[PDB]
């Protein structure tokens, strides 16, 4: 059972959990009691207030490449049905696509881990931001808590 | 009107969109532009290494739902654990499945009215992988230096 077996807590990455139960990571990110799920709306209540915390990893993940781009979220724009941003990463996001948006917080091993993912109609990530850590190596305590305000904030 | 014809017209639009249109692959689209290269997967390596030391230049992803790019100089990379690994520049870091790229091509074209120059790595499917684009100006123009190191690339490599 998917919703049993993630009120075991398991090490690893959500995505194997997608592919074992042969399901959408979007089902999965559905099925962790404390994740917070909502709607593709949102999108820029989201992504604003992240643009708000300090660097944050943004993270694409296709078949041939995984890159990653840590710094601060840039400014959005709406048009010609895409969302632009405005140092050295840019370029334009398909919001429209985006029909749901998680916060989740869990540990690996014992080490927490924050994030927020974006997906899309088929239950796919098309977008993933991690929050950042500070050189010790924890997560920024800053982050952590407006993070939880967010996620309140959205259920409120 | 053939692929062939229609490019060299010099189309107003993305080479995806012409793709599509032609019911064929990127990779064939790019392989029938007036002076394109294109080489095997072979020369990822000497294509990589080679604008490493070229400065800013621009990274690309396109995925169904994103187009995300990065300036900033293309980070170095290397061969480990079935990936090739970038060494962490600027914000950009992750790997690339080098293995997987079967061709490369180096193109040249007006674009919105403005010349562009790119490199494309492809899997087999003849879609890109990634694409790098020469780096710009404060005055919204190609660098000079890195136009003829490209075309420097492109001479040896064809």
């Amino acid at each position: 059972s998917l919703q049993e077996f993630l009120k075991t807590e398991p090490d690893g990455t959500l995505e194997v959990v997608a592919e074992q139960y042969n399901t959408t990571l979007l089902e999965v990110v559905r099925n962790l009691p404390s994740s917070t799920v909502v709607p593709g709306d949102k999108f820029d209540t989201v992504w604003d207030t992240v643009c708000e915390w300090g660097n944050v990893t943004t993270l694409v993940h296709t078949a041939d490449v995984i890159l990653e781009f840590s710094g601060e979220l840039p400014s959005g724009f709406h048009r010609h049905g895409y969302f632009n941003l405005r140092h050295g990463m840019s370029g334009h996001i398909k919001a429209e696509n985006c029909t749901h948006i998680a916060l989740i917080e869990r540990k690996f091993m014992g080490m927490d881990t924050a994030s927020i993912l974006f997906f899309n109609k088929e239950g796919s990530a098309m977008l993933k931001i991690f929050l950042g850590r500070d050189d010790h190596r924890q997560l920024l305590s800053e982050q952590v808590s407006a993070f939880h305000t967010l996620a309140a904030s959205l259920k409120e």
